[PDB]
């Protein structure tokens, strides 16, 4: 059997039904009108009413609330509202249609195909992977034949989020640094031939001078890798490729400055920073995007034994500078630092990393909006704006040499590992690697808030989000404009 | 143009009192107050050509036999009622009775100050006071005040998204702390909305620009009255 | 409108739905089954589904599902699953009908009209009072004439439970010790006119000399009240009373041993057991149960100030016994002393107390049942048989001397109020007031687990519960047979 997923707008004397809606309307000689109207009060964005027995091909019609037509962008909240509504309002419906176990769903594109793929797909998404009591799986599918280029793309960017969510949920034991090195070159070489992957084992690590890297790796018995992406989509192979870097913790205890107990589950969401950047790459090659991209991601797990990193230590980063290790906790910082020194030997136009980094940007904008620190205003705005688009923000927050002088403590090092006192955490840990670029555009993005959905962004159920991978890709897309 | 400022004079925390150590910088908790008016002073020294108010709530936060329970429902001067989940959100709760009130004076512009939230600190530590601004044209007046000062403000996102997080219902119309620990700034900033209808309102935490250590040069280690020049110096343009 | 809620139970080739449903079937000439077949999956205990314009009369007919017909007492979870079945399902569908604000609703009796009324008048309750966003308080009615008594004396336990819920859920500000006194006193004298309320002021209760009671009140602005709740409704007015005791503190901060700031606003419910006790009255007067009962509830609130209780001070109950208050926040052991001792003044049949005394029965027992320590097995079963009815457990707890000599650590006092190790206390807080009873059936609940509701018992909103009322109300009921 099939499920319909149709819209309607908040209020004329009746409510705006979308074309697909009124011709649904039409062809069952005005019942469901009828039936909305003795049903109880109109649809509010968002919800949703179900309706059965209208037609013989869809026993379950499920009538959602897009709100008000006119949403556009919103100056206040920075995004445009209408797609919100839309993916909001087609993943509530998509929802009602698995809950009755059926295996097939004709989604409204609303005004909005690209939206509506997206709200289904992301809506749709479980991880159940290890449960012996699984889901049913629905498929979505475009209601009608008119814009299926623009649901194809929403269903692709949709995907790389929940490769991303899956990544980022699978326990740490299962997912461990050659496994997730493993899943992202069979999904990148899916996408495309025009890939390369590396996985570079702990031999290369050392004769690549990383030290800090590896410092952090030593504690645990479960071998690092590197992983070296290619996407080389551009028509001059020798186009000065982006590259996009990404913390792969695979799983955070803290080590000797270990973690609390409380909660501690969830750093298997570690990688993230990884899980992000990998995902926003397979997508822009599933899209065949005209440009070079290399992604990096130094993974490993950070653990307490007999070889752990200890509080004052000093270690060596391939640049040579000396980081003195005040806190084991302060890891990703440490990983990050020899990683995108090497970022620097691709000659890059531009270098974004992400990072899972600081429990402070949760306690700053706690998933309202990833944190952004970038040395480059037209990076900014350039991401900025593709946040405005996938909904999922962006907001700036602040490179000062204040929190510069804060990391830059001598005492043993050339830097410290934490910042002098406490606040400004996420500034702090951003100064730190700023002292590890020397190139005119990069942004670190801050991931911790972003981390997990509870009930916050209504499309995605509760669990690891996988944010903010389209606004990578959206980045992306634009760029290769 | 109004000026309101969180005039708690101590803060012990009341009942969900505060940890002993380092209470005692909360005697700075009156900084909304303080930095809102000497600004206005210097303003009236200046003979600047504008109407100011200034609205300064002033107590003090205190356990006692007949302190605020953590659960009691108070009401507003809008009528609203306010679960006081945490009686250490308190300045919360002062500035929503003066910013009702600020609003008799039918004012040009409405710019409250307060040492509101930890959160603050945590967020930007000194480096800038966090302005909270559902206009553009506020911000960017006060942002180019602080590029001649020096004493410098970060805008921190005004999203419904934290709106939700503290209009839980259970017994009142909003609730005095956020649902989540997670963005606090952000959610404390958001209650405040809730008493606004005004399309210009600046709101600012002044929490961690509180003190100064070593951070700003050309202070002596102490409470460091920020960011009264910026806002002097915005006066000092608008009167233009 | 009138919305129907009609009950089908698990699957034969049809699951079988009620009389009422089957009645509607026919009613409908087969539709309701017609579509409730195309719709989707069978429906299991406690799932709904709505359906739109079957009939004129009622335009939203929601089906609910009520498990197994043969449903019973089950031997292993102690309860009647059936009744517990009809709450579960028939709150669930309430609960449809009122958010799509529809404002009466015809309940099918679902072969038990008590528990279905019981369903819906729990499932339906909100406090919302404060609020200027209400939601449609919709007015449930039995669908026939057939059990119109059976319906109405679970409307009658539903509201005892209600009342308490609200009692509880209201801030300790507007619920003060002289306005709970107040509601009850309204209450009980629109109950029945054989009922005698005393709101007894700090006068006399410092001329009863209840020491114990007077010190947790002095640190607080608030005046402390001792409400004495008389019905009278044995034909033998001489009939020796059954009495019911209550811990009624308005607010716990603590007092100078304060509590943590985290989730502190639930001490509002610490007047718990005085909204138990009293509630179970209410509804034992409506129902014109033809016994004598008195409710003792002493009232006030626990604040620290420069006249509080500080750790180590000796206090003296109502018999003499000095008590050494080692730590304040065991205050409501304190308060029960004195009101056991004025208890048997009553010459009473059974003493029951109920007190949201301990966490240490949270993490016993977590919401599951409600403990009681009784020396008496006699009570114990007429309390376990009437909670197998209700739904809402009870479990025995141990009234061992080996907590007893724990509390009997001489150093100043005859007893200390909080016990010597940390272990078991909610045993030894027991054991503290099996000190101040010399009466041979005597039963102390621990209601302090069962005070709030998240997900746990479906009937219930997620807020503070009124739990054991209806326990209460049921042992009353059985006793006056
Ligand atoms: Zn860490
Ligand atoms: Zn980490
Ligand atoms: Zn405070
Ligand atoms: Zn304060
Ligand atoms: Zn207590
Ligand atoms: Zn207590």
């Amino acid at each position: 059997t099939k499920g319909l997923v149709l819209g309607i707008y908040s209020k004329e004397d009746e409510p705006q039904f979308t074309s697909a809606g009124e011709n649904f309307n039409k062809l069952v000689s005005g019942k469901l009108r009828e039936i909305l109207n003795i049903s109880g009060p109109p649809l509010k964005a968002g919800k949703t009413r179900t309706f059965y027995g209208l037609h013989e091909d869809f026993p379950s019609v499920v009538v959602v609330g897009l709100g008000k037509k006119t949403a556009g962008i919103d100056e206040q909240e920075n995004w445009h509202e209408g797609k919100e509504n839309i993916r909001a309002a087609v993943a509530a419906g998509c929802r009602q249609i698995q809950d009755l176990e059926i295996p097939s769903v004709e989604v409204d594109p609303c005004g909005d195909a690209q939206a509506a793929a997206e709200g289904a797909v992301l809506g749709l998404y479980e991880y159940d992977d290890l449960k012996q009591k699984r889901k049913v799986v629905v498929s979505a599918k475009l209601h009608g034949s008119e814009d299926q280029e623009a649901w194809q793309r929403g269903v692709l960017f949709a995907s790389g989020q929940n490769l991303a969510r899956r990544l980022m949920e699978t326990p740490a034991n299962e997912m461990t640094p050659t496994k997730f090195a493993e899943i992202v070159e069979e999904n990148l070489k899916s996408a495309s031939i025009k890939t390369d992957v590396f996985i570079r084992p702990k031999s290369w690590i050392e004769e690549q001078e990383m030290g800090s890297f590896l410092s952090v790796a030593k504690g645990s018995e479960e071998p690092p890798v590197f992983l070296e992406i290619h996407y080389k989509g551009s028509p001059n192979a020798s186009e000065p490729p982006l590259v996009f870097v990404g913390k792969g913790i695979t799983f955070d205890s803290g080590g000797i400055s270990i973690k609390a107990a409380a909660n501690m589950d969830l750093m298997r969401a570690d990688m993230g920073g990884a899980a992000t950047i990998c995902s926003a790459i397979v997508s822009a090659a599933k899209l065949d995007l005209p440009i070079n991209i290399v992604g990096l991601a130094p993974l490993c797990e950070n653990m307490p034994s007999g070889k752990a990193n200890k509080p004052g230590d000093v270690v060596r980063a391939r640049n040579g500078k000396t980081i003195q290790v005040d806190n084991t906790d302060a890891e990703g910082r440490l990983i990050l630092a020899d990683a995108l020194c090497y970022a620097h030997t691709f000659n890059p136009k531009v270098i974004i990393n992400a990072a899972t980094l600081t429990g402070a940007m949760d306690i700053a904008l706690g998933s309202g909006a990833t944190g952004v620190f970038t040395n480059s205003s037209w990076l900014w705005n350039k991401l900025f704006e593709a946040s405005i688009e996938t909904g999922d923000r962006v907001w700036r927050m602040p490179l000062f040499e204040h929190y510069t002088r804060q990391v830059i403590d001598c005492q043993l090092a050339d830097v410290n590992n934490i910042g002098k006192y406490r606040s400004a955490g996420a500034c702090t840990a951003a100064a730190f690697l700023k002292e590890f670029v020397t190139h005119p555009k990069w942004a670190h993005l801050d991931i911790a808030g972003v981390m997990t959905n509870k009930d916050e962004v209504p499309y995605l159920r509760k669990g690891m989000a996988g944010r903010p991978t389209r606004t990578l890709i959206e980045f992306l897309f634009r760029f290769s404009q």
